[PDB]
């Protein structure tokens, strides 16, 4: 209810804004496109004072993923953390109001069509992100899984004052892991849980992102957590186990982590909030 | 007006908090100490996509810095830019309401005696304001001009993510290069006005800051003007010739000060219209 305009946008992404600001300006859908992003007042104050204590974090162990399949289980809204690994932590779940599954996975059918596009879901972020088999992405003989799940998505944005560019695989959640008879139980709707791994050395994962959607009568949640990082049970994905080095060879030491954690928190914030807004609509105008 | 939370913190400057709030619990004035810092919306959205027209901002010329003392003069409320220089340009004005001056310049004597009073205005990013001669804050015999210029504050505190060591010399407005005559027509009420320089440099100027309060009926505006780097109408102040070796030398290129510009905006703009949010309170219960 209480919702609340983010107020701090880097510099880099501040330009980035106005780039993207005149290409879309042409489109059909350059009415979406907008300068000011809220978020839930809530959420963004519990991120402002600090990691998370360590006893309230998971890793990407088979035995904390699952936790999120708990019956009983209802995730915070925010928070982030660096882990032993390194590794960067965060948590969320963001509510969609009048926003149905069936909207969300056109979302991401939809949108990696052009760029300007992706532009919409985050104005000061968001370059661009094409996919590997953009045939098979809108193949309408196959199902959401079979057209987004193994088509390696190339997405270029900024995460804090970062430009990164982060290749994104889908997958089954079984999988990744995800325990399939629990998943059944927890009747979750839709999976965008990923590997990623950076440009830099793309058959290296460095991430795991699970994402889980799941409706009720008012509209949709969406339950997110990050791992970005080296973690030793990170070796069950093949070309992990070279992360740590990759990670050391490039820039990314404890203190860098963990500010890509709170940087990680503040962009999945201000993203999926906004295309709450909006999403809907968009769809009702450009389902088509 | 329509004030808003400010949403962001940098990850260094949200462990400062914590170990500011633990400092601060047993004082007196613990109860001002508060993580929300308000800002007005009008203001924070003009400095959200990009740096301002260089045709609208001001060098720290003596030509140029006497315009802010023209009969009809108001200054906008924010704007940072980047000059050739190169040069770091912050311009803002803040309304304090139902503030005197006598209040503003109270703050600027009681603060600097504990860290823990320095961190009440800006409880992020101030770590500690130490004078040269902290005695002379409290002498009785002196005004407040004399309390304060020529009287160096070692300041370290968060600017973005980067930890600062400033010298900061207030110093009488016409000695900065501000008119005289002009200055007594405009009928300010007081000037905390300053050079700065780095702490490991401290006889190279790199800044000057111009602040300029004026009652009203209502409070008190504060106009302010931020110029961080290196310029040839800065020659006029001993020693500030050197600074765009000691630039280069050190970190800080075009990009770091143009970040630095719209840091600096961000900065003042948070700890001064907190300041405004509390100083009456506490001046009504702490000040003499
Ligand atoms: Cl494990
Ligand atoms: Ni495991
Ligand atoms: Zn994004
Ligand atoms: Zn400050």
């Amino acid at each position: 209810r209480n919702m609340t305009p983010f107020t701090y946008f880097s510099l880099p992404m501040q330009k980035l804004f106005l780039r993207n600001q005149a290409a879309v300006r042409n489109k059909p859908y350059a009415k979406y496109f907008r300068s000011e992003m809220r978020v839930p007042l809530s959420a963004v104050r519990k991120i402002q004072q600090g990691p998370m204590a360590l006893e309230d974090t998971l890793t990407p162990s088979i035995e904390d993923i699952n936790r999120l399949l708990e019956p009983d289980f209802v995730s915070e809204e925010s928070g982030y953390a660096l882990l032993p690994g390194p590794m960067a932590y965060v948590q969320s779940r963001k509510f969609f109001p009048g926003c149905t599954a069936q909207m969300f996975k056109w979302w991401f059918i939809w949108h990696p069509a052009e760029s300007e596009r992706y532009t919409l879901w985050f104005p000061y972020a968001h370059v661009s992100n094409p996919c590997v088999h953009h045939q098979r992405l809108r193949d309408e003989s196959l199902s959401f899984e079979e057209r987004l799940y193994g088509n390696t998505f190339c997405a270029s944005e900024y995460v804090g004052d970062r430009l990164m560019h982060l290749h994104i695989d889908f997958q089954q959640p079984a999988s990744l892991g995800l325990n399939t008879d629990l998943y059944r139980e927890a009747k979750i709707d839709g999976s965008v849980s990923a590997l990623m791994s950076l440009a830099d050395h793309p058959e290296v994962p460095v991430s795991l992102m699970v994402h889980l959607f799941k409706e009720v009568p008012d509209g949709m949640y969406l339950t997110s957590r990050y791992w970005v990082g080296a973690h030793p049970s990170m070796a069950r994905f093949p070309g992990a186990e070279k992360a740590a080095s990759l990670l050391k060879e490039n820039g990314f030491g404890e203190a860098e982590l963990e500010t890509l954690a709170y940087e990680f928190a503040v962009h999945d914030m201000c993203e999926f909030n906004h295309l709450a807004s909006f999403l809907p609509d968009l769809y009702r105008e450009f389902g088509t």
